[PDB]
């Protein structure tokens, strides 16, 4: 496991990691290595599992991204990475449009084709996936995930670890609780509590 | 109310105004002032209500944008602005793709991530909101509003002041009447008359 | 029918052709001529029907695009063009984001605002229409058509000549058979066989 000086360490080596790697390279960043629970991905070597993090830090790598789709796991691994002395970078594709009044956390993925409008706040470890739209004055909690082609109208709040499937939509002013799942294509027209699953047009809670 | 020379006056100081301000600045335009019925927004001073328009014109400002979401109101205020001697500019985000055969009116908002294809006609005071798609040979009436992430297939006609909610879709060749509302996520598969509300997949008129 | 040296020949002169012409011009390509079964389109001369292909080749034109929406017809005309000695170019709008690990066939249309992510494979004569999203590890069969604003999540396979209408969505890992149609707005949550029509949220086969 000999590595170049100064690139980004990736936690996770799956399909999401592939996209993240390409976003980072599109920005001229170098990806140093992957750590994966199954101890290459688009040419990036897998050097071990998370027990390899101290070794990576020791050799001077200090920048990291958590490329894990599962929200609760991603959040846990981000904490672990920070404990081990890594800084969480953001992976923002060059094609994404992020308004200058947007507040970004750390460890955030913003994929190709995204637009994020004025005065939106994006928590640590959020994923804003390919082609998603976030309108003005939105609030995205830590470790939430807006799936590909999803869209939030203005003033929408998304709780920690919530997940919106491909093409989900939320109308203005709606609040979605922590740990909630909106199925693919769901159209959310009223506030959703924590820890529910909602599907359909309009979205309805499924027990 | 002392102002710089030569920028754009904005009617409206809400969330839509924020997005419009950022589109204009992204193009290197200067925003001079806001007039708002409640007499700053992202650093632009609110100088009064619409009774301040003559004063603004008198001091040499002549370029204006109406950043009001409500379609009928926007249309009325655009007329008022023109009567007071202002020219209505367009607010086209740099990231929008507007085909070279598109005909644009005046006072049109075209947000980040939009694509508008060949031989489409876009009426005065239309809003083409964030990430929306307008396919070839479309006709958008004055003061209509295509909401974020909405999409029109080819040959679609949208009447004056119609409103398509977040993620609405229209199949090829459909005509939607003036003053009609398509709810968020509605999928329009047949012509809609004037002054109706249609929701669902497929969209159905709700009395 | 006198033509400049070296441009692209277009089969088809309809609305799709208009969009394709503009994509090619946006890349600095020249469009030489159209052949259309009704023997100009945005300034490109219509020189005859497909019986004019040998004459075009004879005068030195060797690059061609098939701008025909109907998938089975497009596929047949692509074969005819190749038999007549033409190379099928791709028509990729400058604004499209095509990952560097994507495999592209020939005769592929990739419209404005598209994003295609890592390790996706795109067959000959596919159409990836305006604003569509193709996530990582997707497989698009020859002559399929992803309509405007459609979206595929990760690991989706689309069979030859399949058609997804405006705003259709497919969840991860789903396979859609050859010659299948997903209606506008359909949300595909399970594999679809060949030669079916599926509509709704979730999409259901209609006999
Ligand atoms: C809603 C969802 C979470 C349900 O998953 P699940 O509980 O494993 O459900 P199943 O696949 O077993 O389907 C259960 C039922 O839900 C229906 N259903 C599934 N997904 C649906 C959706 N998105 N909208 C409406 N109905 C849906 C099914 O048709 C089935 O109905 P039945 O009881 O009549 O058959 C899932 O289908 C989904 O939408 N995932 C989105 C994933 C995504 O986009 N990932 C992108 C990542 S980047
Ligand atoms: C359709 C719409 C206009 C209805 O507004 P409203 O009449 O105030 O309706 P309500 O919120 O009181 O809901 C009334 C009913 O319609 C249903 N409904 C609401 N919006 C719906 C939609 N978009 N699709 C399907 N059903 C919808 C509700 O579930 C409720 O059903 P019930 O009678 O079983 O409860 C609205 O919900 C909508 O879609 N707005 C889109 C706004 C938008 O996108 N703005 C972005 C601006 S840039
Ligand atoms: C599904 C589709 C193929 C059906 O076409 P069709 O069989 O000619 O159907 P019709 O227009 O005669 O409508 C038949 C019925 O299907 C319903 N329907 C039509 N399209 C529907 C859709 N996309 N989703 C749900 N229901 C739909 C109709 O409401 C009607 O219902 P009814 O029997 O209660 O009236 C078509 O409406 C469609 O979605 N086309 C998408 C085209 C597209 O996007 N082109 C873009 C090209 S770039
Ligand atoms: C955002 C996306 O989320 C999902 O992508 P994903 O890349 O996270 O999922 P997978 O392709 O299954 O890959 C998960 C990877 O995550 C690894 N992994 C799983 N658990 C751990 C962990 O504890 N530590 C580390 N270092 N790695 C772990 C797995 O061993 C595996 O290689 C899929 O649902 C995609 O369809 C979706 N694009
Ligand atoms: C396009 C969008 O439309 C809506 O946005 P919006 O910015 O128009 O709406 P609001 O945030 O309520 O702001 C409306 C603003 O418009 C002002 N206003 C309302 N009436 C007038 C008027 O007559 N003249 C002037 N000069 N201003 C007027 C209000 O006092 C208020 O500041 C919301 O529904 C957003 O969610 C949506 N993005
Ligand atoms: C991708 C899109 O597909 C469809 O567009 P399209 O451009 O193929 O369809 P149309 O506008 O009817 O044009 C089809 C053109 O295709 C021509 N055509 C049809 N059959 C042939 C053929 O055999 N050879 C040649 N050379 N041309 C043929 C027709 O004479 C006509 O000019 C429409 O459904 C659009 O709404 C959609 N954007
Ligand atoms: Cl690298
Ligand atoms: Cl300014
Ligand atoms: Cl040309």
């Amino acid at each position: 496991a000999s590595l170049a000086i100064g690139g980004v360490v990736i936690i996770g080596g799956g399909g999401h990691a592939k996209v993240v790697i390409e976003s980072l390279r599109a920005c001229g960043e170098t990806v140093a290595a992957i750590v994966d629970a199954d101890p290459a991905v688009l040419g990036v070597p897998v050097v071990g599992d998370d027990l390899a993090l101290p070794m990576l830090r020791e050799q001077g790598l200090s920048r990291l991204f958590v490329a894990i789709g599962d929200n609760r796991l991603r959040q846990k691994l981000g904490r672990k990475a920070r404990d081990h002395g890594f800084s969480l970078v953001n992976a923002i594709h060059p094609s994404a449009v992020v308004s200058p009044s947007v507040r970004l956390g750390e460890g955030v993925a913003v994929m190709a084709g995204v637009a994020i409008n004025a005065d939106s706040w994006i928590g640590d470890l959020a994923i804003i996936n390919t082609g998603a739209v976030v309108d003005h004055d939105c609030r995205l909690g830590a470790a939430c995930h807006l799936g590909p082609a999803s869209a939030l109208a203005g003033g929408v709040s998304v709780g920690e670890r919530a997940f919106l499937g491909v093409g989900a939509r939320v109308i203005p002013g709606v609040t979605i609780g922590a740990d909630t799942i909106v199925g693919a294509g769901g159209v959310v027209v009223r506030d959703l509590p924590d820890s529910v699953l909602a599907i359909g047009v309009p979205a309805k809670i499924k027990g």
